[PDB]
């Protein structure tokens, strides 16, 4: 149903367009949502560490910029291509348009969001 | 140079996808990139409200999720096509990738970020 | 060890002071720091949703204007003095500062918030 | 009326607290009240760089969390005790609790809000 090889690789791709001078950790984003297009993301940071954008996040205005949606899977990648958990701020942004069936890729197996950020605030 | 009235009317589509569930206040942005394509955003609000995302952050992350590049010129807009002045935090993100000569739309004439954000923290 | 009647008190007292005009959702927080200190946070909302901040990041921002430390356990409530998970963003920062180990009141038993934010990005 | 020498020296010692082990770069800032208390902050990182809090939003949180009010002046100081424009996050952030008269320490002569962020969205 969720072609993880595929997902995991435009998150890889999407990696690539990373801006990271300060960190040079670069992530990628890419997830599948509710009619099969997939959206993908990639960290952007600024001087103002604080207003670094998640590649998550970048995501989910793909997401909407593209008609909106529920996302149904994502891989974030860093730009190695490791798969990364997702931070906390982007668990809770995920959560408003995946809800917490929202699979995010791996560990050894996709996780749902649900697990990743248990009993969460606040709807 | 730059078509106003076509990156207005970008940001005016791209509020169309808002996700303002709380506020019911849509936020569109439209970018010119150096290359000459534009890349759009729109507002992604969360439960938690310090997650919700910026039409112009969402801009940056299409930048450079698109190949990256300088931003020359951005509207703002309402879910009603009016032009917003973007806010703070999105005139820090957006000189990060447009410098001080990036263009915002209007007031009756557009302005250059560094009028819109003088003496700007930090580089 | 951890008084959590006090800790869940000095979050109810916190949230009196929430800036919430937005969402009329005011949160407080009160941390116990390794020190024995107690440090307190609000809800700070802003026209630009994302600006807001959480009353749980303010509450790290007290622990390091007030000597820093580890945090050792935090309640967060709402402005009816409910316990509250703290949202995914404020999941990462007090990560950063109490670690997995960090105490969060209840669900009728405080968790660890290696619990609440496991497989953690990313240190 | 603003004792300036005062304020940019509490900015300065709350650039003590500053934890900042991405960027090594502590800010702090401190602000006069209505009711004439000062109030400080200083920078908090974090791994997922998106989420430090800037030194003038930790201001904001102590400003409520100490009975709120209006902010009349706020310094703001790097580790060497520079004053420091505020980034464009924080001076959306100040405005909703200053307005557009909040004074902020130098150049030369401290600056309205207003000034620094000129046309401001958006009440
Ligand atoms: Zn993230
Ligand atoms: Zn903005
Ligand atoms: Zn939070
Ligand atoms: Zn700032």
């Amino acid at each position: 149903d969720v072609d993880w090889n595929m997902l995991r690789g435009n998150a890889t791709q999407a990696a690539a367009g990373a801006y990271v001078p300060y960190s040079r950790f670069a992530v990628g984003a890419a997830a599948l949502v509710d009619d099969g297009r997939v959206v993908t993301g990639c960290n952007v940071e600024n001087v103002s560490y604080g207003l670094t954008l998640c590649a998550e996040c970048a995501v989910v205005c793909a997401l909407h910029s593209t008609g909106g949606g529920r996302l149904l899977a994502l891989a974030c990648v860093d730009g190695h291509g490791s798969v990364l958990m997702p931070c906390g701020r982007c668990r809770q942004v995920l959560l408003e348009h995946g809800g917490s069936e929202l699979l995010i890729d791996h560990p050894v197996r996709p996780r749902r969001l649900g697990d990743l950020l248990p009993d969460a605030f606040g709807l």
